[PDB]
DNA sequence: AAAAAAAAA
């Protein structure tokens, strides 16, 4: 039967007309073909064609054929009658009441139609091809189950008249795509990636502009020659679509380490070792783990290793995952610089990928006229970022690929053609570490090479990550009998893993010498007791005792406190003590409005960092901060005083001590004899005690084992970096360090709880997804999280006078905008930037279950993604001008300008 | 009680 064009696929926004189903199908088949040839990394075409075990050209046409079948489930009465249509020639298949989505219909029909073209009835390949297409709206379905000998009828396809039109369609795209014979094999992981491809295909050719265009040259009839014409036309008009969305490859020339970084006169020890021993190792899919200290050129090292592995695997794309949004911003700058120099592309975006990327003026858009590597409007969309040829963003963006959520197969497809580089792997907690492990496991099976950068890494984590990657590569998991692939890490050191054979190659094995790093003075670590008042720390004396030389002779110091309260206490006291005259005083923590925090930080690195010392602005000064100091802040301090924290974190903090001493530029005061970290700890009165406020942030046992490990050294300095990795390993490894068996077990139990939540959250192991994709998107009883915990909400403080009316400043000069200064009273981007710039992150708690109507944003705000979820915090200001502490959620708040938000 | 991330076709 020749095919009827009366059956549509699109109607919306089409100004009264309808695009035919066949035309969408051919379009979507065309896009997939082009995507295969012009978007896919060559390595990825290879990986896929191997799973099907056929040549690439065939694999392509198969894929294109499949793509053209994605919306066939639309050829039902349930879908068709959503608008006016003349179905009089089509009696039967009366409405069932099921209300069954069209993609669900595809996956229900395809298993019993495919065999008429060659597919093995009840085959694994047929099963997967139906399931995968059935999942082209981001949700896979179960394999169809039936009890009769007539599944088609059993599933609602009872009318000969309807069944004819669906086979017409089936043959129309089969023919139009060159009638590809069925592949022999197809596995789950490969199928899920292809699902991604099919989804990108649908999306590209569903753009209103592209549609209105094809709508000017519909086919006259349903003849083979006409549909052949339609397909070939859409074939031509798709590469244009790629460029308009900036999906074109960024390819980078092979290059030695120096040719890639010509501005570098004296390549690092780490860089020399990597560049020398790695090209011979990088013969295909592998994982590299570099673990080295801060300030050793890890970034350039990474790009190079990434460039090798990219070439070895025909994968030109890149994802760099960073721990924070800010570091992602910075790295996005470096990589883009690297791009410009390294390539000899106005249709390829270097995407920036995190939740605040839209409100970045320098990144977001306000064709062919474009800046190179610039964001396109298309990639700025939801779910599309990883489809950018190159991208840097938060690690959370990659981790979202292995969560059981809609459209994850899209993100999986995005990564599958790239080299993924995750930086600061030491920063990933036990919940994130299970997600990382599932990603590595899935990346391993998909042939994607990985570079893991870290600072020191506990050997067990190191072991888990490479074990995870090897599992994916090798098809099978780890035995109980099987030996561990990584039993030791060296800091500094690197490590190569071959995916094909599973050979681990330590840097030790290829060179007996240790990797030369910046030499530096060992770190003096000094445990000092503090009197406890009211289960708190009376740091008063000591602060005076230890800071005394700095008031006379000058210098730079930092005090690090476990909580924001304790951080605010210390500042206040420093101020009281300082009213008695030079030196300066600063306070940094997370509870400041953005604009303020981005300002405080800038001046603080301005004084204590490298471009400060170089420019002479470095003072003759004290900083008080919380764990924000553990983030990348360019600081060099002459003395550091810290509350006890876990050693990994202490040692992390202590890397701010004399950070740039090898620069030779800085003059240290006569009292700063050696680089020193002072570690405060409560005096006791037989397993160590710590403040409740401390034990709520860090598990008690960890603080105990850390104190015990440090006491044991009797004053002895920490040689750097020879002593570090052993400390890091030992705090967890040495059981004699924990004398509170009860506190220690709890610690272990809390860790279990976090890995457990994680396992609920993630998609199956690749081998569990072999013949069944349904578990990738299965969930019941909300949104799954990339990080553990109750999280944070963004608050905004508004001001109320006696009158009383709503203001944005204590001075009551800036009216609280009920509306937005855009046409229609709507908010703009640049509007949302001004509001968000004064928002404060606040940690979720009981206070949120006690909010009221005046804690919620006005009606106009709900229309805005960025403002809808804000919490409003009132602040009462007296008619004298003083700001009062104000109750919200069952407690009192006050946004002090020097001390940040207080509650 | 830290810090950190987080509308499709
Ligand atoms: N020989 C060199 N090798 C690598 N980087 C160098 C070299 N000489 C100067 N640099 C620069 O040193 C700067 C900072 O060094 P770097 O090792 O990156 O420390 P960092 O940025 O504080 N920590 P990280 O970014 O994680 O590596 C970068 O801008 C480099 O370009
Ligand atoms: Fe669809
Ligand atoms: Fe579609």
């Amino acid at each position: 039967p020749p095919l009827d064009l009366r059956f549509w696929a699109k109607e919306r926004g089409l100004r009264g007309k309808t695009y035919p189903l066949v035309c969408h199908s051919l379009d979507a088949a065309a896009a997939a073909l082009v995507l295969w040839n012009e978007y896919l990394s060559p390595g990825l075409r290879d990986t896929i064609a191997s799973s099907m075990e056929t040549d690439e050209e065939h694999a392509g046409h198969c894929i294109a054929f499949w793509a053209g079948l994605h919306d066939i489930g639309k050829l039902t009465r349930e879908f068709q009658q959503q608008i006016a249509i003349d179905l009089s020639a089509y009696p039967g298949e009366e409405l069932s009441g099921e209300q069954r989505s069209h993609a669900a219909a595809t996956g229900k029909w395809l298993p019993f139609a495919l065999p008429s073209l060659g597919y093995p009835n009840g085959g694994l390949v047929t099963g997967l091809v139906a399931q995968m297409l059935g999942g082209h709206h981001g949700t896979f379905h179960p394999h169809p189950s039936f009890q009769s000998r007539n599944p088609l009828a059993e599933f609602g396809f009872s009318s000969p008249h309807w069944e004819k039109q669906r086979h017409a369609l089936l043959h129309a795209v089969f023919d139009a795509t060159g009638r590809p014979t069925p592949p022999d094999m197809l596995d789950g992981p490969t199928a899920s990636v292809v699902c991604g491809l099919v989804i990108l295909a649908d999306w590209l050719v569903s753009q209103e502009d592209f549609l209105l265009e094809r709508l000017t040259s519909l086919p006259a009839d349903g003849s083979a020659s006409a549909l052949r014409a339609h397909f070939e036309t859409s074939l031509r008009r798709i590469p244009s679509l790629l460029d308009a969305a900036g999906l074109r490859p960024i390819t980078v020339p092979p290059a030695t380490f120096t040719e890639s970084f010509p501005h570098l006169s004296k390549p690092n020890g780490l860089q020399a070792s990597l560049a020398k021993h790695l090209p011979c190792l990088c013969t295909g899919p592998g994982l590299v783990l570099i673990t080295a200290p801060m300030g050793e050129g890890k970034t350039e090292a990474a790009y190079h290793v990434a460039d090798l592995l990219g070439k070895a695997t025909g994968r030109p794309g890149r994802f760099l995952a960073l721990p924070t949004m800010a570091t992602a911003d910075q790295m996005h700058t470096r990589l883009k610089e690297y791009a410009r120099y390294r390539v000899e592309p106005r249709s390829s975006t270097l995407a920036l990928l995190h939740s605040m990327a839209w409100l970045n003026p320098d990144y977001a858009p306000a064709l062919g006229h474009r800046d190179p590597f610039a964001a396109t409007d298309w990639l700025m969309g939801r779910k599309r970022g990883l489809l950018a040829p190159w991208a840097v963003g938060t690690i959370d963006q990659a981790l979202m690929a292995v969560l059981r959520a809609k459209h994850n197969a899209l993100r999986l497809f995005g990564l599958a053609g790239k080299v993924v580089v995750v930086d600061e792997a030491h920063a990933v907690d036990p919940y994130m570490q299970v997600l990382l492990e599932q990603l590595l496991r899935w990346l391993g099976t998909l042939d994607v090479p990985v570079v893991l950068l870290s600072a020191t890494l506990h050997h067990s984590i190191a072991n888990s990550l490479v074990k995870a990657y090897l599992e994916g590569a090798r098809g099978r998991r780890w035995n109980r009998s099987e030996p561990q692939p990584v039993s030791e890490v060296s800091y500094p050191g690197w490590l190569h893993v071959d995916a094909r054979i599973g050979k681990v190659t330590r840097s030790s094995d290829v060179d007996p010498l240790p990797i030369a790093t910046t030499p530096r003075k060992p770190l003096e670590v000094r445990l000092v007791d503090v009197p406890v008042k009211e289960g708190a720390l009376n740091r008063s004396t000591v602060l005076a005792k230890e800071l005394t030389p700095l008031v006379k002779q000058g210098g730079c110091a930092a005090i690090i406190c476990t909580t924001v309260a304790e951080a605010q206490g210390v500042y206040d006291l420093l101020s009281q003590w300082f009213a008695t005259l030079a030196p300066d005083l600063y306070l940094l923590h997370s509870r400041f409005p953005n604009r303020q925090r981005t300002e405080i930080t800038a001046t603080i690195v301005d004084l204590f960092g490298k471009e400060g010392a170089q420019s002479g602005r470095r003072p003759t000064a004290v900083l008080v901060a919380t764990q924000v100091v553990e983030q990348s802040l360019d600081l060099d301090v002459d003395l550091m005083i810290s509350d006890l924290a876990p050693v990994s974190l202490l040692l992390q903090r202590a890397g701010r001590c004399w950070r740039h001493e090898h620069l030779g530029i800085i003059n240290r005061p006569q009292w700063a004899k050696q680089p020193e970290l002072v570690v405060l700890t409560p005096e006791q009165n037989r397993a160590p005690w710590f403040p409740r406020s401390w034990t709520s942030v860090y598990p008690l046992a960890l603080l105990q084992r850390t104190y015990t490990l440090l006491r044991r050294r009797n004053g002895a300095p920490v040689q750097i970096p020879e002593d570090v990795q052993q400390l890091v390993d030992d705090v967890y490894d040495d059981d004699s360090l924990a004398e509170d068996l009860e506190a220690d077990m709890e610690r272990m139990g809390e860790e279990l709880a976090q890995r457990g939540l994680a396992r609920n959250a993630v998609i199956p192991d690749p081998d569990d997804a072999e013949d069944n994709l349904n578990g990738l998107t299965e969930f019941s009883f909300h949104v799954l999280a990339t990080r553990f915990g109750a999280g944070s909400v963004r608050v905004l403080c508004y001001y109320v006078d006696t009158a009383g009316n709503r203001w944005l400043d204590p001075e009551c000069t800036v009216e609280f905008p009920e509306q937005g200064t855009g046409r229609e009273g709507r908010f703009t981007m640049a509007d949302c930037r001004d509001l968000v710039a004064r928002t404060i992150p606040v940690r979720m708690g009981p206070w949120a279950s006690q909010l009221t109507e005046d804690n919620h944003p006005p009606e106009a705000w709900r229309e805005s993604f960025y403002l809808r979820d804000l919490v409003l915090i009132p602040q009462r200001v007296t008619d004298e001008g003083a700001v009062l502490p104000t109750e919200t959620g069952g407690r009192e708040w006050l946004l002090d300008p020097c001390k940040g938000l207080i509650f």
